[PDB]
């Protein structure tokens, strides 16, 4: 018999209680993301600002419900304030100092096939608890996995609900659209920069569209020479172009090659290179 916590929205204004900084720390689907410190504390901490309205009160509604995850970006506060005679929603959270996931690889002296498993399970940890109850995440992407801290065992945090939506024989206790099919595709694509350093669908773009729907993508050599069928048949069922033919976060946890992180091979990816030796086109 668990229960938590309900949200209990703030009236304050919320400069009583941090001091409020214009550096800007992460771009929103709707709203910047500054730096606070907690006045009384001198720690510190992430600000997104909403204008109240109903697509704002769902992202927290959904996301206060999603943040007991561990590898989701924990929301400490919410304030509902006056600000330019506008009524907003501010949403404060822990502050992810660590950096965008990609970064922290893209800066390093190698990095391993069990690594990118082990990364893999952590995001897939953080959809399987959004879709155990029913909110699909819509929108994960690289700039939305931060690292909690720079220390080397910090915490893959996802973010961002602004595209977070609810969901609702299995098929009888309820229809249910494609989605969650949405997230296990980036799960995918994700899987597939892990291990390889650039992307399964290029650019060079009228065409990219159209490999995207044709479903286009090779896994070349060298970045690929060393990795699994295993594997690759695994980044095959989860970029399925037939929402219905792609794999379910459920399977995807059980996975041998998710389900036994260190089972899998310290073989070196190229990922790291590729990753600094793009850093321009990498927009
Ligand atoms: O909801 C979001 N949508 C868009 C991207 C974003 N970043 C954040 C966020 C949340 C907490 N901390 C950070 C953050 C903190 N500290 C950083 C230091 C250096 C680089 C990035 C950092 C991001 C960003 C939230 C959201």
């Amino acid at each position: 018999f668990h229960v938590k916590s309900g949200l209990q929205i703030k009236k304050n204004a919320i400069i009583d209680d941090y001091k409020v900084t214009s550096q800007v720390l992460g771009l929103g689907i709707n709203g910047k993301v500054l730096q606070i410190f907690n006045k009384r504390t001198q720690e510190k901490f992430a600000l997104k600002m909403l204008q109240d309205c109903p697509k704002a009160r769902r992202e927290v509604e959904l996301h206060w419900r999603a943040s007991q995850c561990p590898h989701i970006v924990r929301i400490v506060d919410v304030y509902e304030n006056l600000y330019a005679g506008r009524k907003c929603l501010l949403i404060v959270m822990e502050c992810l100092d660590g950096g965008e996931l990609f970064s922290r690889i893209q800066d390093r002296g190698a990095f391993t096939e069990r690594e990118a498993s082990e990364i893999m399970k952590s995001i897939g940890e953080a959809i399987q608890y959004l879709h155990s109850i029913n909110i699909a995440h819509r929108d994960v992407k690289p700039e939305n996995l931060l690292y909690t801290s720079k220390r080397p065992n910090a915490i893959l945090k996802l973010t961002d609900f602004g595209f977070a939506k609810e969901t609702t024989a299995p098929e009888v206790l309820g229809p249910e659209k494609y989605d969650k099919s949405c997230d296990m595709w980036s799960l995918g694509v994700i899987m597939y920069i892990l291990l390889c350093g650039y992307p399964p669908f290029y650019s060079n773009s009228p065409g990219m569209k159209t490999r995207i729907r044709m479903g286009q993508y090779e896994f070349p050599n060298p970045e690929w020479s060393e990795v699994s069928e295993e594997v690759k048949m695994l980044i095959r069922n989860l970029l399925k172009t037939e929402p219905t033919q792609r794999m379910t976060i459920t399977e995807f946890m059980n996975h041998p090659w998710i389900m036994q992180s260190t089972k899998v091979p310290q073989t070196p990816l190229h990922t790291s290179r590729v990753l600094k030796e793009d850093k321009e086109r990498w927009e």
